[PDB]
């Protein structure tokens, strides 16, 4: 399969929320910060000029990041 598992299915609201790409881990040195890696995926939930709030796909920590620390995939769009 798909590696294996145990516990509740998800239970998340998202549809075409904007990710960011972590270009370098980001370290969370507050209690709303949340750690990333190199060429991380994060889920934005909240934008807020300055960071930039989100829930990272890997475990699913929800924390704020920093944009410079991340490259807008797609969300600001020109067309």
């Amino acid at each position: 399969g798909s590696s294996g598992s145990s516990g509740w299915q998800g239970l998340s609201s998202k549809g075409d929320l904007p990710q960011v790409e972590i270009t370098k881990a980001f370290f969370a040195k507050q209690a709303d910060e949340v750690t990333l890696q190199q060429a991380d995926v994060v889920l934005v939930l909240q934008q807020e000029d300055g960071w930039l709030y989100g829930e990272r796909l890997r475990d699913g920590e929800t924390g704020w990041f920093p944009e410079d620390f991340a490259r807008f995939i797609s969300g600001p769009s020109s067309g």
